[PDB]
């Protein structure tokens, strides 16, 4: 509700190839984001797609569904963190095309996983998910598994500069 | 809410894309069934694509979709993104042979969770589970014994081991 | 994301002479179903009207309202059971035109009544209603009154092929 | 709850354990404790068990059943009001010749459509088959007739229950 | 709280007064049955008095009390004050002949309101109603036809109309 | 609810007027951010007007709007009507210098109330609090020490006094 | 549930009739303000009519409307129907002098109820009452003392008492 | 609602019969521990009997009871009636060797349900399962592998399967 | 509920055993404080035993117990069974040196979860966090830097590893 | 519940002339505390009474009711702050007999009033209450009104040392 019409603002964002992942991640967000990503690739397999992330995280399998769609599609993907990017949110941020992951000056980044689950699962599977994130995180930051898991073991946010040095993003820009 | 293009969920249907992601209930089954029959009227032979990201749901609602997939003449490509558990993996395994896919980081589970339209007797719950035994055995080409033994474990499968088991055919990445 | 549009899908099903009854049978479902049947008869008193049934049952008087409407209209009525047809659902399925009652391979049929009432009723009327089902069931299955009453007391589901042998449906189709 | 020269504590002084309600784990524990206490008082004096239950958790009912067979005491079961599902199983498990009903009591063996924990289909069936053998044992009915009867969602009269083997005597006073 | 006398509800039991004031449920049934069995153990022949001010309740719980009244050897005086509807009037009518009482302004109803422990079938609810037909006919000395015909009307009866019907015998003022 | 004029909230947007009335959360932030980014596409440097009547809200959502205001090239005139507390006053103070306004009877508060998207540790709440210090110090031209002292007090300030503090520049009447 | 004409509330605003019926909160305030600013853009000189049937509301939101009325150049006729209490009567008294009206049975109360957007200190609520004191004193042209004593009485006023006090100018029936 | 004898649950504890019926939580654990420590103070050598009818519960609370059994010097006879699942079967298997019993129809399950006192990380839940693995392996005398494969199956065991697996020693009926 | 022995929780107190099982709040703090102050009155220097199986709780309530332990003259043996997290581990580490124990399968965590009596500012939460640093550093004999690093990690430690960290001194089995 | 018996611990505290004001202040706490204070004076008008405070504050009129009882009774009153003493709690702490107000090392003290009310009242009365506290606070700390109101205007806790220097208490003791 209370969405203005322009000549619809969220639909007008999509004509600029901008997908929003604001808010928590659940299955409905994942399907909606995925549909827009596949739609944007069908318009052009070569024009860049932009993703604005202001998310506290969400369901792990729903987040991996988006991540896999980003890897699948051919388009370069520029990720933009505004507000914060925590848990799966920071993973999507880190999953952008190298050199095209940006953050605003006062944005917050967190890779620690929250202490999320569609259905009840056992620790053998919940741990498989955590390692699944380890390898994904290690891939895109170019850090060893020892470095990724140790950082994520600590509950703390990073400044946009700090997430750049750890390897989550490439550019902390102001204007 | 849902953005408008050139509505995006109607636009997915415009490409012969049916989504069965999210939990399966009787109304979800009816809606999916309506879309499959509508797509068959467009072309009895052009392929239908079905995206699965479901943790399962009502068994009779899942079988309603399954029987509808088997009924229509169209080839059906199943695509597992996110995860497919319980009835979700059955629909995934029920795709056209050679046309069942998953993305690299997907979770697949055939184990049934401990879902029910009405309270039923124990003989019917066993009659229903036996129905799933035969369906899984049909499309995975595994014996009944290995299927019943497999679902006994409350564990998920990776897309590559699910392929060797016969639930899907290709783990693609682009 | 509740309803897709076709090039409305539930209105398009109605353009195809297909009435679908999935949710549980209540007064609001009955009125809406009845309206479509009278609408489809006004379009053509002779083209077959189709009924897709996937219901766990519902209000008995609301089911009889649909049942009575089926008998009244002149059209041949093809009933199609997908998923399941229990209590009033199976009564509607069995009330189709003879030779036109179908089920899909893995569907469930149950005539046992669950242990259904708009308002509070006395025991005497509940028995009058149960007897009402006996005659409707006995009529359309061509089974004895006794075999119907003993069958319904058993709390079991039956497969489409034993349901065909019982007389509730005629064709278990395979495509 | 009235005091007498406590009324439920006084019933236990008369070797009467009352169920009279759904079979919880808490009901089962309390009933089981009373049976073990009454046996320790006397392994040979009969214990009376009053049943007015619509059933309950199956594992909790089997817990009581296992305790009844364990103790050496003759057990007189008395069904007043009604005895459905697990309730009728306890009724039929009394000592032979000592299972009674009041004239207007209700007996039901049909199982309701054991939810301590959510369970699988294979285990749920293993559980009813476990109930079949107990009923088959104590009614002296074949396994086939027991399973067919339980599939019918009907109540029995105290005479229908006496002839079926669930009880032995329908008395008025 | 309950006042203390030198406890008032326990003092009523010392006077062979059982209270059935309030709706009938299984927990009420256990207490009434327990007190009746206790009072019989004190004396097989001294009369027990039963105070009824109930709007009815669970049918199986009411019949459980009814069966206990018939079982014990004691004469039972039923006293209806306030009102006695559904099972309340059945217990009232089930007193010893010549000892069923009402106060001038009590309400009596045999009509059943529109058995309630668990969901049951149509044949069982009808079997339960037929049991009520025979019991009422036994203690009112009316034919079955007049019992059911009367019960179809939910009118309440005056303690006088109920006496002529056979539900009670002595409606007193002092 | 909302009137149509030859829609009133969309018509405010046609006049380059963004409204931040009400509490700030992530959904408010997304909408404000979208309108700010949209308004830049019509004109690189035409001024944008921002109406604030907010009691505050989520800090990360407030910083998200703040960063967007600083990012875009347009000069931004902020207008406080009613009140601007917590993050509300930060957005008000973050307008283009010389263009931060209040109406005569508005209340302004920079003290933060005792809020976050998720539960966080003590070190992060302090980092955010320090982040607010630096932003406030930057735009008020006050030292860090005086800013910290101002926020320590649970008091509101009048528009004409917020001007002397540096939160706004002009308190207008007509 | 709103009837449509050549929308009835949009047709009212189409004639410069702003409605403040119902309680004041921030969502009401934003809408009233937008309508006042919109009506000024069509004509800074055509009179605006404002209908008040409000029991009061949030004080900061009421002051926002008050500030918007004072800011715009239009003459504003306020019309009280039903009642105007707390902030409602403040908006009523804030109309253009000589253009404040009431209907015969409308009720006026200046007493403030015993709220605000957020929990605040005792000094801030007191700053607000003195702030309201001056507003009332300005437009009723009574001394500050007369306002404080009047608002202190938990009573409603008749439209004749309201004009004599200085809150309004005309009570018309036709 | 607990009957009194010369309290029935206090009379059970008076004979060294500790009951673990019902789900395990911290409040149950404290009480069981206190009873075990109390029974040891009367005699470090008289056997303690422990009745288990539990569907499981909090793992840390279950381990606290397990640690208390191992600490005290008394031989402990565990008795399974009804069922012993999750932590319940762990306490059952943790009895003194040769003194672990079950009744004929009691059910045993080692599969862990898909909780804990507080929300925790994936590594900590995994530390707990390996920790339970060693406990089960110790007292059933099966390899760690055999425990992990067994607990992986979402199935209950019969008392005969339970003794053969090493969880208990005797299934008695009399 | 609670057994009587010739009351079990009062009998633990007769043995100078205070139990801190369950979460800590002000009502828990008052009761523990009262028992600690009471136990000092029987004996100035007889050791007091403290059983901890707590996931933490209110920080000011936890410090209230901590200050009482430090205040009283008695040596205090702390015993961790089950788990001791957040304030729970602080009380465990606050025992008399050489007398802080854990049972083999206990879990210990000093990281604080992301709690307070009333809503507070960022400066106070940090002062309390720093207060916890100094207490932890004092009793573990670790530097402030290593303590802050330990608490930053959302992990539990085993009893034998908490010993090397200095939280406890002896992990006992019998 | 779960209160141990000693040979009752809260009743045994009262035989040691120790009143507990732990938890929030409401009318029921005030009456209960007041009754114990009057009882302790009736036992001895000259033996000291001890008050343990671990309170986040509460209803202002209920707190003033306790304060007035402390001033009325003749006994010396030793106040002890453990945990924290906020809003009205710190007022009761400050109201002890001079030289007999103590705190434990890690206790928290706050005079700022929370942002509490039996019934809805106007600002003229709510402000009268605040000034009523100003004069009470100024009395027992011996600070000017300007100093009291300015300190209380700032939202912050004090360390037990800091509350001593401001004048709330006299002794920060450890053993
Ligand atoms: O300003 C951009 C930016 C991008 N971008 C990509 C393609 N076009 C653009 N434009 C132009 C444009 C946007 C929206 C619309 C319309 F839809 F609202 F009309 C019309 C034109 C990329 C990233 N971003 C950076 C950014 C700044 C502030 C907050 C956030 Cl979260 C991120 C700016
Ligand atoms: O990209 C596809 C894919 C399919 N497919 C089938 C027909 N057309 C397509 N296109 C083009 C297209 C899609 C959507 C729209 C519109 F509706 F959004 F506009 C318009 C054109 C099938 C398989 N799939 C694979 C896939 C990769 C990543 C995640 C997921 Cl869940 C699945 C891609
Ligand atoms: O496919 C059919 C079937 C019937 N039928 C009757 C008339 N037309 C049809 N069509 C073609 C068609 C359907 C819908 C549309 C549109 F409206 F959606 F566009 C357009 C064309 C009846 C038999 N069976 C029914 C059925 C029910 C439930 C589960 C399954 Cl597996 C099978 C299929
Ligand atoms: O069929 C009728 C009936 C009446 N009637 C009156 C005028 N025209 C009609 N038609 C034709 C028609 C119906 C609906 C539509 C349209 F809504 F779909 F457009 C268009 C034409 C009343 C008499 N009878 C009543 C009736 C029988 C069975 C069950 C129910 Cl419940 C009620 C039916
Ligand atoms: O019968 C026992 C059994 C044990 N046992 C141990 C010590 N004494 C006994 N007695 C005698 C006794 C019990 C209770 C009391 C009193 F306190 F209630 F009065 C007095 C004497 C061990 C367990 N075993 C097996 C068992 C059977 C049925 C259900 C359960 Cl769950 C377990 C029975
Ligand atoms: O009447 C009995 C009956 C038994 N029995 C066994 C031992 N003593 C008895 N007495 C005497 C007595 C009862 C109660 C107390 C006191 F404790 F409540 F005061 C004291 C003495 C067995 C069961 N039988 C059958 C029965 C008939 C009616 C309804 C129910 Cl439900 C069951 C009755
Ligand atoms: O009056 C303005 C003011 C601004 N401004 C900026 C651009 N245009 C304007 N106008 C004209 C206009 C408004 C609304 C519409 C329409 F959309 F409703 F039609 C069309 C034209 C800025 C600041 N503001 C100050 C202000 C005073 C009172 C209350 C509030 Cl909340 C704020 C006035
Ligand atoms: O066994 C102890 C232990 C202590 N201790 C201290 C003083 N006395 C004892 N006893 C004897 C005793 C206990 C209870 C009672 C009574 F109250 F229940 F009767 C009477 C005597 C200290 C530590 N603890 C260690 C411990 C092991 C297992 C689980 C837990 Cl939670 C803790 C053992
Ligand atoms: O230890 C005291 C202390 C006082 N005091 C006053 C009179 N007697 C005492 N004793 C002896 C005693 C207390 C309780 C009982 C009994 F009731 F529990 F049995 C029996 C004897 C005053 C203040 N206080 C300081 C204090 C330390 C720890 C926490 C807190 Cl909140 C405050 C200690």
């Amino acid at each position: 509700s209370l969405i203005p019409i322009v000549v619809d603002i969220y639909s007008r964002l999509l004509r600029e190839r901008i997908v929003c992942v604001m808010g928590p991640i659940d299955d409905s967000v994942a399907s909606l984001v995925i549909a827009q990503l596949l739609f944007l690739q069908s318009e052009s397999n070569k024009k860049p797609i932009h993703m604005y992330i202001n998310s506290p995280g969400g369901v792990v399998t729903a987040g991996l569904a988006i991540y896999d769609t980003m890897q699948y599609i051919l388009n370069p993907i520029c990720t933009w963190c505004v507000g914060q990017a925590a848990s799966m949110g920071s993973l999507l941020l880190a999953a952008g095309t190298p050199g095209m992951r940006h953050s605003l000056p006062n944005s917050r980044i967190m890779i620690h996983q929250p202490s999320a689950t569609d259905i009840a699962i056992q620790a053998e599977e919940i741990m498989k998910l955590k390692k699944q994130l380890y390898n994904i995180y290690a891939k895109h930051t170019k850090q060893s598994l020892q470095v990724i898991e140790s950082a994520m073991e600590r509950d703390r946010y990073m400044s946009p500069m700090e997430a750049q040095e750890f390897g989550i993003l490439d550019k902390v820009l102001v204007h």
